[PDB]
């Protein structure tokens, strides 16, 4: 458009201008809403952290029901040519059926996109009512492969001429006798690779030493799957040994250690590794980890893991400090500058025009667009506000009726409380 | 045919002599420490309870470590016709390599002997030190179906040539073109059928009439992988509709209703469903669920799940309530009579040998091998000597070090005070 600048990227690294061109969508059901407050409480952390030396012209792009309604696509073909040109853009919340239909709308973006990084945060907000009690001791960084892994889509139906090709193929060219039921099964491909792994791991060790956190987690299920999830955690150590070698410490270098002089020698040398700065690399069982984060999460930093075991990581650590409607999340390709930020939670539609939507998962999505942007002072206007509105307890409903003494607002209204409490 | 005598079974129900031969697995780790201390607890509550009457003759067959140093052989065939044979078996942990070397030998029992559900219960005792507010909100049953699934083991290493043969078949013959990187990419397969699904949630539906229960969740990610978890979905759900059409009321029941209807009919017919003790059938996506049942565990009772799903749920879940320490399972043919009952982890290898491990999870175990014997009576002795014993404080480390005031106990000497405590 007329106003504002585009964003460009030489290798990897953004050039921002003052005044750059955001796209964004809405969002289906509260998406709507949520931006009116959201895209507002952004531009108010922009103007006051640079004194109207920056500012945000936003763009809007189509996709979900509104481009549906609009264009006869879901998806249209300009959503995503805008996004690959102006690399930075926000979303609300898109719909995805079940069992059937068109694949979700969320994953398109992120593999037309190539945004192998999915970023998810988590952290405890002071005054937010949770489940468990000790949600403070959670702080932790998930760095979630984003293009691979049983989301490549690839499954076929059974009683398809496709599964029955497949499963012949595997039986009578691969000897695969451990299909139970081969007559009546559906099946679906998980693809894992050295490549997918290694950028995504490089990617959560990257962030890990800029934001000196002391180690990173490698989740996976590898004795049931072998050469997908097994080979995730192989190559990461090795991503991290041959890129790394200097700043860490891994768990299979402790291996080697302990075999050749003892556990004893290997409790040592991981000791002074720490007392020494380096970052340990370490990794945790799927299943054992998802109960750790509840009994021990004070021993988990960055997590670097598989896109599946991700979702759900993701989802029950958000859980575990309340923040279901509110985590924020971010698609991100840091090789090629480009990335959407994003709700996480769904479209809830009862409400969709009422104004009494959580915003805060745009709102903190945000934050990480800023932070992206490196414009920090402005990011941390809006987490510090975020953090004392929380705390005042003049909250949306959602968190109200689970606090005592609240003062339920609009989500209009909770936007303006937090502008107001930005100084 | 000596002392001891051979279970039988009749048309699926199980002919229990009074002095049955009851095979098992000591296990690797803290295995033998545990079955030491379970062994005589079960012992004594079958002693107890029938007054001589019965006894166990505990017959010991060899897999993993113990029996590769004495066979060669990781699971010598012996070990599977032995608990083919004798139908009902309890055994210790295995350990499974990860990323390489032999394939899971307690996946190999359940598919040998086609143990299809995996039976979790998950309640709380009082006593038991939790991170979560509300331990006492959860109590359910988890049925994992345990047989297919990307359990199968159907998998390719990068490099093979099997790998090659594979991707070049899905993208040369089926005109893949998702896998993100098929250069460096392991490849695992997931079957999922309806004849799997169609048992396992026929098991769940008749366990929640059988014992009262008020609803069946179908857990899934069915909005990712349409043809597997989606499909499982929907075959229970028309399991569930063609087969116990007047025991149930579906949201598939419900979703049909608003569709032909409107809300209010569908609203009304629910309701009356309720009221008239019908048991509803709903269904939730696995990362969602994986918050729910932290933030409102109440509205679960009977949940059926996948093989991946079902192992990651029963972990998050058993954390909420003293974790694997004292988490019991059983794989259950419920057609044919055989059983295994196990533990669901094994570790604390550090432990090994030194009387310090609980042996809670073994001895939950017994309690649901008792109840599958058709001996409620011993199996009641336990869970009410477990209630008192951990109730009164006197545990062992893992919980004696969580509590406050407890009498910490050896794993052996808790099991005296569990025998004390049988009333």
């Amino acid at each position: 458009m007329a106003q504002g600048e585009k964003i460009t990227v030489s290798n990897g690294v953004l050039n921002v201008p003052n005044n750059p061109i955001i796209p964004f969508i809405e969002g289906d059901g509260t998406g709507p809403d949520i931006w009116n407050a959201a895209s507002k409480v952004l531009e108010a952390a922009v103007e006051k952290a640079y004194k109207g030396e920056k500012k945000i012209t936003w763009k809007e792009v189509y996709a979900g029901e509104k481009a549906y309604n609009k264009t006869g696509e879901w998806l249209p073909a300009e959503t995503l040519d805008v996004i690959r040109e102006y690399f930075i853009a926000i979303k609300g919340p898109l719909t995805t059926p079940v069992g059937g239909g068109i694949r979700s709308l969320n994953v398109a973006l992120r593999q037309e996109l190539d945004l192998f990084v999915c970023l998810r945060p988590v952290r405890y907000f002071t005054g937010v009512p949770s489940p468990v009690k000790r949600p403070e001791d959670t702080d932790m960084v998930i760095f979630r492969e984003n293009t691979e892994d049983i989301y490549a889509g690839i499954e076929y139906a059974k009683g398809s001429e496709e599964v029955q090709k497949l499963i012949s193929f595997l039986q009578n060219e691969l000897n695969v006798n451990k299909i139970r039921f081969p007559e009546t099964s559906g099946i679906g491909i998980k693809p894992v690779s050295e490549e997918g792994t290694s950028r995504l791991v490089r990617a959560a060790i990257d962030y890990a030493i800029e934001h000196g956190r002391k180690s990173v987690t490698l989740v996976h299920k590898g004795n049931i799957m072998k050469f997908t999830e097994g080979a995730f955690k192989n190559w990461g150590y090795e991503l991290a040994e041959k890129e790394y070698g200097d700043k860490v410490f891994t768990w299979a270098q402790y291996d080697r250690i302990a075999e050749e002089q003892g556990k004893d020698a290997a409790n040592k040398a991981q000791s002074e590794a720490e007392a020494a700065g380096k970052i340990i690399i370490k990794d945790s069982i799927a299943d054992i980890f998802l109960q750790q984060i509840l009994t021990r999460p004070n021993e988990f930093d960055v997590v670097a893991t598989m896109n599946l075991n991700g979702d759900y990581i993701s989802d029950a650590l958000a859980a575990q400090v309340g923040g279901i409607g509110i985590a924020p999340g971010a698609n991100i390709n840091y090789e090629t500058g480009h990335a959407i930020f994003e709700a996480t939670h769904g479209t809830a539609p009862k409400y969709a025009g009422l104004d009494k939507v959580n915003p805060s998962s745009v709102i903190l999505s945000g934050v990480l667009l800023l932070e992206h942007l490196g414009w920090n002072e402005a990011a941390d206007l809006v987490i510090k506000s975020m953090e004392k509105t929380i705390a005042s307890k003049v909250v949306t409903y959602d968190f109200a009726r689970l606090m005592d003494g609240a003062t339920e607002v609009k989500c209009s209204e909770f936007g303006e409380e937090l502008i107001k409490n930005m100084d």
